[PDB]
């Protein structure tokens, strides 16, 4: 069968289906990945209560961020511009 043996994880595979949530990003991205995989939450018992997945709203440091890092670093750099 074509395109069947060479299945690899796609682009940004931990942080593809991560929804933009600021409440609990690791708790919500694990649930959005749980239903995108097709697994019903009633079929899984305690395996779906406490779990975490990499979200796009969390940096490499443990800090929940709204917009990305390059335009959060740019917020500090655009505010720190004295008149030349």
């Amino acid at each position: 069968s074509p395109a069947d043996t060479n299945v690899v994880p796609a682009k940004d595979a931990p942080t593809t289906n991560s929804p933009p949530s600021t409440t609990s990003p690791n708790q919500a991205a694990a649930d959005a990945n749980q239903q995108q995989a097709g697994i019903v939450s009633s079929q899984s018992g305690p395996n779906a209560v406490g779990d975490s997945a990499p979200s796009s709203s969390v940096n490499n440091d443990g800090d929940i961020i709204t917009r990305p890092t390059s335009d959060s670093i740019a917020a500090v750099a655009n505010a720190t511009k004295p008149a030349a």
